[PDB]
């Protein structure tokens, strides 16, 4: 579930692999994709494919490499889900942002790169998208249903580059009060855009989830593409 031979060195010397999709026509902008809690798995490969079909290059780094390199879990298997929760529980968010900065730098310098980098993250990756956005390491960032955004409101004013977030209005991770704090809080920084999908919960854009909502995924996906388009040379 990784591209053989790719090895990226992080800030502390830790190295990790990635799934890479080179673009149909180069140079192109590169999208770094931040994984869900399941590792670099099927849905990641499908995301990679999709973006390449849309004209981008894409890199999906192995964020779990600090705990167990190459993990790729099937969200449909009970035992694999348990393992995914355990890995999520022990994930170091700070180190995850550092690894993403390393993949972003890597992305900026590939031969097929136009120099522009966006980041698209889903769930653990959607929370990471916000954090990378507040660090300013990418030209544009997109987060789909990040968990815990309500606890990072103090970083709102730090965001200096555009970031778009797609959030389900029935997502149990974001009960009503949390929804209000995010809305109001993100509302203060025009570089931040948040869209709520009323009848969708978590994972609404992943076909294999029972939470899949075709209409919400389709509109969130088109808004994502529109938002990333400006990165196109």
């Amino acid at each position: 579930m990784l591209t053989e031979g790719i090895s990226i060195q992080s800030y502390d010397g830790h190295t990790f692999g990635a799934l890479v999709g080179s673009p149909a026509k180069a140079p192109a902008p590169v999208i770094v994709i931040a994984q869900e809690i399941f590792g670099v798995n099927a849905f990641m490969r499908e995301t990679v494919s999709w973006l390449v079909d849309q004209g981008y290059a894409a890199v999906c780094p192995d964020l779990y490499a600090r705990q167990a390199p190459g993990t790729a879990l099937d969200p449909q298997d009970e035992r694999q889900r348990e393992q995914a929760y355990k890995l999520w529980q022990a994930f170091d968010m700070e180190a995850g942002v550092g690894d993403l900065e390393a993949a972003i730098r890597y992305a900026r310098h590939q031969p097929y790169s136009n120099g522009k980098v966006g980041l698209v993250g889903y769930c653990l990756g959607g929370a990471l998208a916000f954090l990378v956005a507040a660090k300013g390491y990418v030209d544009r960032a997109v987060g789909y249903y990040g968990v815990g955004l309500e606890k990072q409101l103090n970083k709102v004013p730090e965001v200096k580059h555009p970031a778009l977030f797609h959030m389900g209005g029935q997502d149990h991770f974001v009960p009503a009060p949390s929804r209000q704090l995010i809305t109001e809080g993100f509302g203060a920084n025009p570089l931040l855009q948040v869209h709520w999908y009323e009848e969708a919960g978590h994972s609404f854009a992943r076909t294999s989830s029972s939470g899949y909502v075709a209409s919400a995924a389709a509109l969130a996906n088109e808004r994502t593409l529109d938002f990333l388009a400006p990165l196109q040379s």
